[PDB]
Order: C-alpha cells, then sequence, then structure tokens
C-alpha cells in the first residue's frame, strides 16, 4: 500500500518537474527541450515521446505517462 | 531565476529518479523506471548511456546536468 503510494508520488514528481509550462501534460516541444538540455538527441527524444503519447495527440497526460504503473495495480 | 528555476527542475527530476537515495541514478533503478513507463529497453539503455558519461554504471548529477551546467 505505502510502497505503491510512494511510487505514484514519485511518478507525479517526475511528471510535474518535466512539465515546465504547468499545463498538466507533457507537450512535445517542452519534452524535446528537456531531452536536449540533457544532451539526448532528437531521434531518441522522439522515440520515447511517441511511446508515452499513447493517443498521438502531441501531449502526454499523466494517465499515459503512468499507464504501466497504474495498469500493474 | 530563469536559470535558477531550471536548476531546481533538473534537481527535482533527478531526486525523484533516485528512488534508492544513493545520490546517483544506478542503471538498475533507471531501467526499472523506464520499464514502468513502458519505454522500449533499447531506448532506455541508449538514454542511460548518454547520461552516464564516465561509463561507471551510475549517473551523477554533474553528469545528468552537464549540458545545462556547462552552458551557463
Ligand atoms: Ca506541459
Ligand atoms: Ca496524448
Ligand atoms: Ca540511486
Ligand atoms: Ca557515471
Amino acid at each position: 500500500a505505502d510502497g505503491d503510494g510512494e511510487e505514484l508520488a514519485r511518478l507525479r514528481s517526475v511528471f510535474a518537474a518535466c512539465d515546465a509550462n504547468r499545463s498538466g501534460r507533457l507537450e512535445r516541444e517542452e519534452f524535446r527541450a528537456l531531452c536536449t538540455e540533457l544532451r539526448v538527441r532528437p531521434a531518441d527524444a522522439e522515440a520515447v515521446f511517441q511511446r508515452l503519447d499513447a493517443d498521438r495527440d502531441g501531449a502526454i497526460t499523466f494517465q499515459e505517462f503512468a499507464r504501466g504503473f497504474l495498469g500493474s495495480l
């Protein structure tokens, strides 16, 4: 219980820190921009983004982000 | 403040990824987070190798943020 609770808190913390524009989603441009700051190349950034953006609308919701963890409960 | 706020963001991302509170992103905990996010293991390992510049199996904050820190 507490372990899963902590992991959800952890995922939200990562998501929120990534979400520089405070939209509640990870838009493509801000995701790319962070990857670039971390020196990850655009093809890798896009590979990871296209994967997370399940519905291909150009922004990763927290549902999409934590799909794997939430589906595992 | 713009830069200071970016540093805080990078520090927050890093802290959240360091689940075992080692001060570093060990390959194991890094990969496990990527597995959790449903990221393909080859994409995960590529991003880990990119960050782990000295190739010791753990990402320091100096390594993680070297692009930001060195552009200051
Ligand atoms: Ca956003
Ligand atoms: Ca989406
Ligand atoms: Ca660690
Ligand atoms: Ca290292």
